[PDB]
């Protein structure tokens, strides 16, 4: 179970599935989300999402790329994330904020549960599970998913329970 839980988290970052985490895993994730919502890469929201993704890669690399080759292997990839999950969530905050912007289709600063599910599928979550996860992210049940729900959820998700 534990090792399976760890692989799940690794697989989330290893978007292209090739067994190491690269900047391009993150670039690819940004590209997928923008495509899902028809947001132009060159738009303000597009540039903000790529900048946020690049910042999260650098944070994660800072933590886990022990030999400095700018790929994080399965091997290199948990304890550091478990002991300080809040710090890692803040590293991800610009990315998560930008992702919400992209998934906000009417511009009112809120994202629907259905569009949260769309975002998750852009990041490789199969459609059925994404609906279930999106629903779970809406912890106050108002049908709107926000930064105050997503950022702590992210912190928790990357705290692999022992
Ligand atoms: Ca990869
Ligand atoms: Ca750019
Ligand atoms: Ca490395
Ligand atoms: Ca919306
Ligand atoms: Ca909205
Ligand atoms: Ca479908
Ligand atoms: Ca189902
Ligand atoms: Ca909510
Ligand atoms: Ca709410």
């Amino acid at each position: 179970e534990y090792e399976r839980r760890i692989a799940a988290r690794f697989t989330t970052f290893d978007q292209d599935g090739n067994g190491h985490i690269d900047r391009s895993d993150f670039s690819g994730a940004a590209k997928a989300l923008l495509a899902e919502f028809g947001v132009a890469a060159r738009s303000d929201r597009g540039q903000a999402l790529y900048g946020g993704a690049e910042a999260l890669w650098q944070g994660l690399a800072g933590i886990a790329d022990r030999d400095g080759d700018q790929r994080i292997t399965r091997e290199e990839f948990v304890k550091r994330l478990r002991d300080k999950p809040d710090r890692f969530a803040e590293i991800a905050r610009p990315f998560l904020h930008a992702a919400l912007g992209v998934a906000d289709t009417d511009g009112d600063g809120a994202v629907t549960v259905a569009d949260t599910a769309r975002a998750l599928t852009a990041f490789g979550v199969p459609e059925d599970l994404a609906r279930q996860a999106a629903a779970a992210l809406d912890t106050d049940g108002d049908g709107k998913v926000g930064e105050t729900e997503i950022v702590p959820a992210f912190a928790r998700y990357f705290t692999v329970p022992a």
